[PDB]
This record gives C-alpha cells, structure tokens and sequence, in this order.
C-alpha cells in the first residue's frame, strides 16, 4: 500500500503502484540505486513491469541497464522482442502514467521521472490507458 519515507528532511509519498516495490523494501531499493548511479553514471538503471490488466506476455526479467542514449523506440523493439510480441500488436510503455514519445531517449527519462530511490519504472501494456 502507499509507503512513507523520508529522505533528507522531507516525507516522500509513494503510492506503491509496483510489485517490484512492494517486494523490496525502500531502504534496499534507493542503497541499490544510489550504488548503480555511482558506479555507471552514464546507465540508466530501469525497472519494467507489465500492468497487471494487460493480456499479453509478462517478462522474466524486470531489471534493465542501458545506455542513456538508447531512445524509447529502440527500448520498445527490445522489450516486445523479448515477450515475443507479434508486429500487429500494440505495446505501451507508461511513465508516471504518461506514454513517452518514442523519440525520448531513456537519460532523458531518466532526469524527468527517475524515481526517490534512483530507478526509472517504466509500465507496459497492450492499451494506451494503464490498467
């Protein structure tokens, strides 16, 4: 459920819309975080997971690293190649619940979206509503 945190001096509201965040506690999350920023400040360190109504295939993997020049529309050709999704079929990928465009590049994401414990969580669905 929404989860409280304070990070220097403020009380950060997370509304926990993630099983990868429900399955780590925050103080993990942001000690990895924190440690793959400093390590490779040129990645972006992404956590992609499918939204729970979407009907197609969920992934085996959830964490990503990639190259901060890596657009979105590189990153989708990925991730629908690695669900096997056929070429007729639609995939979403939701921000914040927001569709980036497909010409983002995931650093810019990144520095737009990243989240209180340094990752990028990207959704992914078959509709362009996030359910």
């Amino acid at each position: 459920g929404p989860e409280e945190d304070e990070v220097d001096g403020w009380l950060i509201i997370d509304l926990m819309k993630s099983t990868y965040k429900e399955e780590h506690p925050f103080e993990k999350r942001r000690s990895e975080g924190e440690k793959i920023r400093k390590k490779y400040p040129d990645r972006v360190p992404v956590i992609v997971e499918k939204a729970p109504k979407a009907r197609i295939g969920d992934l085996d993997k959830k964490k990503y690293l990639v190259p901060s020049d890596l657009t979105v529309g590189q990153f989708y050709f990925l991730i629908r190649k690695r669900i096997h999704l056929r070429a007729e079929d639609a995939l979403f990928f939701f921000v914040n619940n927001v569709i980036p465009p497909t010409s983002a590049t995931m650093g810019q994401l990144y520095q737009e979206h990243h989240e209180e414990d340094f990752f990028l969580y990207i959704a992914y669905s078959d509709e362009s509503v996030y359910g």
